[PDB]
C-alpha cells in the first residue's frame, strides 16, 4: 500500500531526511518515528507517551499527546494525513 502524505506530514517527514512524495506505510512510520525520537517528544519517564502540543505533529494529529502503544489510533490519525494510491 503506497500512500501520498498531505503537505503537513510531507513537511515533517522531509524534515528528518525523507525525499519522496510516495511511500509505503512502513516508511512513513519510520520517518514519523525518527521525527519523534529526534525531537524527543516522548517522556523520559514514560517513554511510550508523546507530547506534541504546539508542535507540527500536534497540528497534524489534532491531539496534544498520544501513546505509541495505541496502534489503531495512530493509524487513524496518520491516514487522515495521506491519500492511498
Ligand atoms: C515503528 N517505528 C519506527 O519505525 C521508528 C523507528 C526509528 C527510531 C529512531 C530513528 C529512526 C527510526 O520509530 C519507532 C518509535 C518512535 C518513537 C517512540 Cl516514542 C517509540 C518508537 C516506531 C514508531 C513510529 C511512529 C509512531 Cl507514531 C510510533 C512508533
Amino acid at each position: 500500500t503506497l500512500v501520498r502524505p498531505k503537505p503537513l506530514l510531507l513537511k515533517l517527514l522531509k524534515s528528518v531526511g525523507a525525499q519522496k512524495d510516495t511511500y509505503t506505510m512502513k516508511e512513513v512510520l519510520f520517518y514519523l518515528g525518527q521525527y519523534i525520537m529526534t525531537k524527543r517528544l516522548y517522556d523520559e519517564k514514560q517513554q511510550h507517551i508523546v507530547y506534541c502540543s504546539n508542535d507540527l505533529l500536534g497540528d497534524l494529529f489534532g491531539v496534544p499527546s498520544f501513546s505509541v502503544k495505541e496502534h489503531r489510533k495512530i493509524y487513524t490519525m496518520i491516514y487522515r494525513n495521506l491519500v492511498v494510491v
